């Protein structure tokens, strides 16, 4: 296995540029990783979004020299994506430990919330 819990990832997703995450466990599966490999992510940014990704559509952030990595232009995108590029700079400069506790997301009965740190 490449990742595990915690795991600081690009991925990338159909109609979207190359956006960070956090490998992590599905909330409802209790698995991070499943069989081609496909590995559970949450994405940073503003909202609470998650998904299955192919470790094809996965490289290591801060294979991983071989993808291009282009930046969103269109203002609404873009400023959701620097908010995702923040969150994920302060996770790289936590241990995985930390940032799990700081950017696990929350299920509060069927709605998927951002952590309450991240949300405050
Ligand atoms: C490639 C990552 N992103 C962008 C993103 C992530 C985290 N926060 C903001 C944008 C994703 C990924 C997925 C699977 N779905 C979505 N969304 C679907 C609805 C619109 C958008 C964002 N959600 C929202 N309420 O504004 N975005």
């Amino acid at each position: 296995l490449k990742y595990n819990v915690g795991d600081l990832v690009w991925s990338k997703v159909s109609g979207y540029p190359w956006w960070p995450c956090m490998v992590s466990a599905d909330p409802l599966l209790h698995s991070y990783t499943k069989l081609a490999r496909q590995y559970h992510v949450q994405f940073f940014g503003d909202a609470p979004e998650r998904a299955w990704i192919f470790e094809k559509s996965l490289v290591a952030f801060a294979a991983a020299e071989k993808i291009k990595l282009l930046a969103p232009i269109s203002g609404k995108l873009r400023a959701q994506w620097e908010m995702g590029i923040v969150q994920a700079e302060e996770a790289a400069s936590m241990s995985v430990e930390e940032r799990k506790a700081k950017f696990t997301f929350l299920y509060v009965g069927a709605q998927l919330h951002l952590n309450p740190q991240v949300a405050k």
